[PDB]
């Protein structure tokens, strides 16, 4: 197992660190706050005294910081340290801050390979926890086995952001599903429905037959083509549908600015001529700028 | 078959009444603008004089209105004629509207049966197309065959108010998970990632890992119980992502205020002590008003 380094000491840079040092790796620290280091101590890991020091040990860093514009004030000082060294990171983002980051690695001739992790810190270190990888391939490969200590990763494409991006279109996908089920049960619960009791129909009935991740995916290809035939229901209907669980959320007390906002964004997509199509047509509403 | 009356004749009363006189049924309609049946008596459907004689003409009356205040303007001259005749309620609508409607419906003395439709006007009269019932079981066991003509009845409970509360509550999980699917696949397609790539991703890998049913049924319990623990994943951490899945579609230029808004329900929580629970604890703040 070989070397490597990680760069940032929060919750998810102290787990990285704790599961490379059980994976067998030397293993080199920095953090702003040294003392965040003390457990990793213990455990085998060395702190760095200085940030070139910790670049220096280790043909590659890996950097778990706040934000991409931590980066830049962290690696100012180790700028010609990361020269011909891999630098992994894994900070969560935007593709706007990956572009800037990959034209800063690439003046500094540093090899870079942009990622995003998909699981919360207690849950790295699992053969099921995914690493997601975008940028350089031949980073990838040369130092899977290292990347592989963490997790499941998965190389997306040469595009650099892809990993972010996803990151952030698929955690929303997990927030919009979940804030459903949760508003759903928080409605049922005003009028002393348990989430239990409503848990058997909606989970049990309703879910898989209605919202299949198949059947969403059916909708894909007609998504690409901007073709949404309404001949089995309508975006007018489900308008007057979305009306209703608005007054419903806010008569019976719980919360009711999503519920009004959806009703919002599908009469936006109406007014610009979608009333006889699906619902699915509202995708035109949300590709564009609010 | 037995006789049938259908009072309301917007899109959706329109199909009640076709899909009864198409199954045999003898059918009286009535609506405010008389017009709206026209091509209902070309297929032999009977036209009401007044609302009291569209009462008279059947055992059963199921009514399709816009909103539940317009029921007592238009069965104000029939509250006589109800007496001991069956009202069938299938207007959507809320847990208030539905028990003032159950009350004044016992006041004139008339059987009372609350239900919501879960399908769009096109699917009406198919075996699976899904009517709830909530209230007197007695009304729908006896004229079941006649509610069994426009799909598939399901009791509830006796509570009346159940078959509008799950429609808006069903419904909402429905619109929460499509918006949330359509809103990531206009997230990657801002980066050129077509529709399809990102189905099969998402919905192939991603939705049926983390978001299957009986794995949000297995929150319900906890839901119930208040009980959040965030040992494998914090509610501040969930915001963290939240903050840039918000920042990356107003970079990218698509929807951002579902997102934002998203975000700002999230921290409401972590603002109530819910911060280092795990993201279900989210729920607290979906049960407190606007
Ligand atoms: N936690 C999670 O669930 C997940 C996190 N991520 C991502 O991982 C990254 C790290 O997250 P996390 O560990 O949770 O905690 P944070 O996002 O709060 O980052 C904390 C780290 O940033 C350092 N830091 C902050 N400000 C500065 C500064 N001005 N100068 C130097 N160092 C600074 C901290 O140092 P110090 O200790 O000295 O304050 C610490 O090492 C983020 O990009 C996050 O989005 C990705 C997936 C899941
Ligand atoms: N359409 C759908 O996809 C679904 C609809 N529903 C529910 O079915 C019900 C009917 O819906 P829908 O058919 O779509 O259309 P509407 O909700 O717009 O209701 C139209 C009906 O209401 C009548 N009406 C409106 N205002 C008055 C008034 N002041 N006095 C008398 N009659 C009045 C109309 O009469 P007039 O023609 O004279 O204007 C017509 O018969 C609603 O409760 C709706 O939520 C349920 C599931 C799906
Ligand atoms: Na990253
Ligand atoms: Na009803």
């Amino acid at each position: 197992p070989a070397p490597v380094t990680v760069v940032g000491l929060g919750p998810m840079g102290l787990v990285l660190a704790e599961v490379l040092l059980a994976k067998g790796h030397p293993t080199t620290v920095w953090n702003r706050t040294p003392e965040r280091a003390s457990g990793l101590v213990a455990q085998g890991a060395s702190l760095a005294a200085s940030i070139t020091d910790a670049v220096s040990a280790s043909p590659v860093t890996i950097m778990c910081l706040n934000n991409y514009a931590t980066m830049y004030e962290v690696f100012g000082p180790a700028r010609e340290a990361l020269r011909d060294r891999v630098l992994v990171n894994l900070n969560s983002g935007t593709p706007q801050e990956v572009r800037a980051a990959v034209s800063w690695a690439s003046d500094l001739g540093t090899r870079y390979l942009d990622g995003a992790i998909m699981v919360p810190p207690p849950l790295v270190g699992r053969p099921d926890a995914v690493f997601l990888y975008s940028g350089d391939r031949a980073v990838l490969d040369e130092h899977r086995a290292t990347l592989a200590s963490l997790g499941d990763p998965r190389f997306l494409g040469a595009d650099p952001t892809l990993a972010v991006l996803y990151n952030t279109a698929l955690l929303h996908m997990m927030y919009a599903t979940l804030n459903g089920y949760l508003q759903a049960t928080a409605l049922v619960g005003s009028a002393g429905v348990s989430a239990t009791e409503f848990a058997d129909i909606a989970l049990g009935w309703f879910a898989p037959s209605v919202l299949a991740p198949s059947s969403l995916a059916a909708h894909a290809v007609d998504l690409d083509k901007g073709n949404y035939p309404g001949t089995l229901g309508t975006l007018r209907m489900n308008v007057n549908a979305l009306e209703h669980i608005a007054r419903a959320a806010e008569e019976q007390g719980v919360h009711s600015e999503l519920p009004h906002l959806m009703r919002e964004v599908a009469e936006r997509a109406v007014a610009q001529g979608h009333g006889d199509h699906n619902y699915m047509s509202v995708y035109e509403a949300f590709k564009q700028p609010s």
